[PDB]
């Protein structure tokens, strides 16, 4: 339970030692697709891709369960009640269960209409429906992993998470071949290999692990706020796609190229965020508010610094890199212009995004959502409209408008994260 350096140590050492294992775990996740497509190399079943969004709303909900778990457990530990702690796992599991039932049941009955809003059946439907159904069979297990992730992240034991992750990636590496060759299962088999990978992780956790509406409310409010924030981010990407497409179809193709890469650059900040939840949550429970504030700015210093480097790499690399990805030069031009304009905003995203983690850690999701709304909606939409339409800038106007929310939100974070009477009162009420 202790997690050395938590209450008295160097915050940089503390956050890094926690965030680095978490980052390794995140790299394992990528290997799945690499191994999958490597073995898929040996037009009908390929509507598996149609069902891809469903897998992502499952990780999204699992993620909300994780932070609810992480947030609540880490405050209990810091308060030194391994008391509410065993309660929390219980309530964590029960919440995960009902979420799986509601999702499988509404999944099933509304299956037909839901699938319509994804893809067209002139060729792929029966393939689509089967995979949708197999996806439903994975829900409880995915939710279970959220609980477990939330359990070991709350206790600050990330090595168990990093080792679970590695075991999962090895399993998928070995099984993918066996499903193709021994069992003759095709694409289904690589999917099933990925899934037995996830269960072996689940197994690893439980084996390691061997040896009152108020509390549903506390868990549900943080956890569901996390889901609401995924949503807002997804919606902001929709409104962005809407504008890009109606202006120039090539800019929409450019974004399709930049997206995975823009996402990797941001991952080191997601790793630090996870570490910060534990440190804020536990120091908050222990009553040390100053240290939680120092913890946030230690995290911003790490995250900003790393992402700025990855961002600058992207910008200078883009002119040489993107032409290799496409022969249409309007598409590689748009991708280069987008990166050049928006890339430096990325490290600034750390300021408001870590601010969101802090409020989740201390049980105040309202300000988590406030900062996410401020970043992806309240500023961006009206400013993009202003710059891309009224002022006659077009795609260049989208790029500038869209990143203006990141700056305002960074301003907000900076103002809110500091000693205040209310913040100190909040900690009095907590302990
Ligand atoms: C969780 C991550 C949140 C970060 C989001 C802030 C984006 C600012 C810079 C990103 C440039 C790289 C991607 C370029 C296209 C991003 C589209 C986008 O983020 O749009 C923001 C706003 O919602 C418009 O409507
Ligand atoms: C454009 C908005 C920029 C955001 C400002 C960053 C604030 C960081 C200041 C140091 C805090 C140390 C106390
Ligand atoms: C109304 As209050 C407890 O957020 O100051």
């Amino acid at each position: 339970f202790t997690v050395a350096g938590m209450f008295d140590g160097s915050l940089y050492k503390l956050l890094l030692r926690m965030a680095l294992p978490m980052f390794v775990g995140m790299l394992t996740q990528v290997t799945y697709a690499i191994a999958d497509i490597f073995w898929l190399s040996h037009g009908i079943i390929a509507g598996v891709g149609l069902v891809f969004p469903v897998g992502m709303g499952l990780f999204a909900i699992a993620n909300g369960i994780q932070i609810g778990m992480g947030s609540l457990l880490s405050r209990a530990i810091g308060m030194q009640r391994l008391d509410r702690a065993q309660r929390i796992l219980s309530v964590g599991i029960i919440i995960a269960l009902f979420f799986a039932i509601v999702i499988t049941v509404l999944g099933y009955v509304y299956a037909q209409p839901l699938l319509r809003s994804l893809g067209a059946t002139k060729s792929i439907i029966g393939y689509a429906t089967e995979f949708y159904y197999y996806s439903l069979l994975t829900v409880f297990s995915i939710m279970l992993i959220g609980v477990m992730m939330g359990l070991f992240q709350g206790a600050g034991k990330i090595m168990v998470i990093m080792k679970a992750s590695l075991l999962g990636a090895l399993v998928n590496i070995m099984l993918d071949p066996i499903m193709i060759f021994v069992f003759d299962f095709g694409v289904k088999g690589v999917a099933l290999a990925s899934f037995l990978a996830q269960l072996s992780m689940v197994a690893y956790f439980i084996y390691t692990l061997m040896g009152s509406w108020k509390i549903y409310r506390e868990f549900l409010s943080v956890g569901m706020a996390q889901m609401l924030m995924q949503l807002i981010i997804a919606v902001g990407i929709v409104i962005y796609n809407f504008f890009i497409v109606r202006l120039d179809v090539n800019a929409m193709a450019a974004f399709t190229l930049t997206g995975r890469i823009d996402y990797f650059i941001i991952t080191p900040m997601l790793a630090i965020a996870t570490a910060l939840l534990t440190v804020v949550g536990q120091n908050w429970g222990h009553g040390n508010v100053t240290r939680t504030l120092n913890a946030y700015w230690a995290a911003v210093a790490l995250a900003f610094s790393i992402v700025l480097v990855l961002a600058v790499m992207h910008i200078v690399l883009a002119p040489w890199m993107y032409p290799l990805f496409t022969r249409v030069v309007a598409v590689s031009d748009y991708a280069v212009l987008q990166t050049r304009i928006m890339a430096l905003a990325l490290p600034f995203v750390a300021i408001s995004l870590l601010a969101s983690e802090y409020y989740q850690a201390i049980g105040k999701p309202w300000y988590s959502v406030l900062l996410t709304l401020m970043r992806h909606v309240f500023i961006s939409v009206p400013v993009v409209y202003l710059l891309a339409i009224v002022l006659e800038m077009r795609i260049t106007g989208v790029y500038f408008g869209a990143m203006s929310g990141t700056f305002v939100a960074a301003l907000l974070a900076w103002r809110l994260l500091r000693l205040s009477p209310r913040l100190l009162r909040w900690n009095q009420e907590a302990v």
